[PDB]
RNA sequence: GUUU
């Protein structure tokens, strides 16, 4: 516990401030795969929960990703697996 | 700080 399901070649990524949009995370990412899709979480009036996920077509080394230490904006984004709590 |  608790339950969750690993999800492929998806990387989550927290840190993500308020000036950081999908396409500069997918413009970064692209290093590493075709990105099928970014996705900041947010709520329903769009108010950003501050981290989203990275998935990609081709199949990546998701442990290798996470190692990177990414700092656009003056923070390292802290990457892990992408897990879908259940 | 893990998506419904
Ligand atoms: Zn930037």
């Amino acid at each position: 516990l608790p339950e969750g399901k690993i999800m492929p070649n998806t990387v989550f990524v927290g840190g993500i401030d308020v000036r950081m949009d999908e396409t500069e995370i997918r413009s970064f990412f692209a290093r590493y795969g075709s990105v099928k899709e970014v996705k900041i979480i947010t709520d329903r009036t769009g108010v950003s929960k501050g981290y989203g996920f990275v998935s990609f077509y081709n199949d990546v080394d998701v442990q290798k990703i996470v190692e990177s230490q990414i700092n656009f904006h003056g923070k390292k984004l802290k990457l892990g697996p992408a897990i879908r709590k259940q």
